[PDB]
């Protein structure tokens, strides 16, 4: 019919960084990755699609602006695969695609992941394609493939050159570990640098650290993270996430030319989390960065109010810039009396985050009703 879908972003704790030989068009990675799917509230991508006979080409509208599909190869790629895996009666139809998102502008959220996932799911429903949401989304953006499921999601690298086993699978769902929470402390970006798509191949070509990462490290950490998530062992999970984040920044730093997405605010956040955990005597709080300056944080619900109070001492941010999925949890932040031990943990200029997002582990994609369509009757 006319189909409308909302999809959430996700955050990789075991990083995707590099496409393998034969993988630049099909989007086949050098290693597995592993992410947490976030809530689609308050922020999400939304796509509406309508199959048409009246029209002579496919159309795509992004953020209210019509775009040339012939100039958008990732979307052409999805559409080719889609039409080779759908009924002869629908093969020939053209489609109007209308996509938007409500992420704050300039915040640098990974809204392409959510956008391609929402478009994949809407297209597959509309065309009655036999392909799965994850594999079609992968064609649009690698990380989109992990937004297809709620919970903790593995993108399996596969071994088949045609990509038929390169797909995300749900490791555990959102009900497995309800205590774990995700935040994003949005920071101003660094000087513009190469795109993730281009940079990751430059790293693969030039960083001396990639060989051992692909061969030894990711396989090791996939096993350790899987065990930790099954056991709900936050400290081990947190440790893997920070090791992975550190490694991607080191990979970027040892790429030629050097790639820098982190700012000194990013680095101060790393120091702050470390100093907090040191003062606490345990790994209470984890950071991860993903090819940008924003600091994602993982923390258990019980620990979140203190953690957020500690952050505000160093990066005082008005509540108007908090976007919490969990209102009750926000109210708990407001009453924390932060111990003096957690003040002045680092030396860094005080400034607000651009915003502070909180999410539980999310449920994944949602199909919406004709009322919510971006395509009017």
């Amino acid at each position: 019919q006319c189909v409308t879908v909302e999809a959430p972003i996700n955050i990789a704790f075991i990083k995707y960084w590099g496409k393998r030989e034969g993988g630049e068009t099909l989007i086949l990675p050098t290693n597995d990755s592993f992410s947490i799917t976030l809530s689609a509230s308050p922020f999400r991508s939304k796509t509406s699609v309508e199959l048409r006979d009246d029209i002579e080409t496919d159309t795509l509208r992004l953020n209210g602006t019509e775009v040339d599909v012939g100039k958008t190869p990732r979307v052409q790629s999805m559409l080719l695969h889609l039409r080779s895996t759908c009924p002869e009666e629908l093969k020939n139809k053209k489609v109007n695609i209308v996509s938007e998102n409500n992420f704050p502008t300039a915040a640098g959220m990974a809204s392409s992941a959510s956008g391609y996932c929402a478009m994949s799911a809407a297209l597959i429903r509309a065309f009655k394609s036999t392909t799965n949401v994850s594999m079609l989304a992968r064609l649009g953006s690698g990380s989109a493939c992990r937004s297809a499921f709620g919970g903790f999601v593995i993108w399996n690298k596969g071994e088949k050159p045609d990509g038929s086993d390169c797909v995300a699978t749900q490791f555990v769902d959102e009900t497995h570990w309800p205590e774990i929470q995700v935040m994003c402390a949005v920071l101003k970006g660094a000087q513009k640098d190469v795109s993730s798509t281009k940079g990751m191949q430059q790293s693969l070509k030039t960083s001396p650290l990639m060989k051992k990462r692909i061969s030894e490290t990711v396989p090791e950490r996939m096993k350790i993270a899987s065990r930790a998530i099954k056991a709900r062992d936050f400290a081990t999970f947190a440790e893997i996430a920070m090791l992975e984040s550190d490694d991607l920044q080191e990979i970027c730093a040892t790429t030629e030319p050097k790639i820098t997405y982190a700012t000194e605010d990013s680095y101060a956040m790393i120091r702050l989390v470390k100093a907090y955990n040191a003062k606490k005597g345990r790994t209470a709080l984890a950071y991860t960065f993903d090819a940008g300056a924003n600091c994602f944080l993982f923390v258990l619900k019980e620990d979140l109010p203190e953690a957020v109070a500690m952050l505000m001492e160093h990066f005082p941010t008005p509540f108007e810039k908090f976007f919490f999925g969990d209102r009750e949890l926000l109210e708990k932040v407001k009453v924390v009396s932060l111990p003096d031990e957690y003040k002045k943990l680092i030396d860094h200029p005080k400034k607000p985050f651009e915003m502070l997002l909180q999410s539980p582990v999310g449920c994944g994609v949602k199909y919406l009703g004709p009322s919510e369509s971006l395509i009017p009757p």
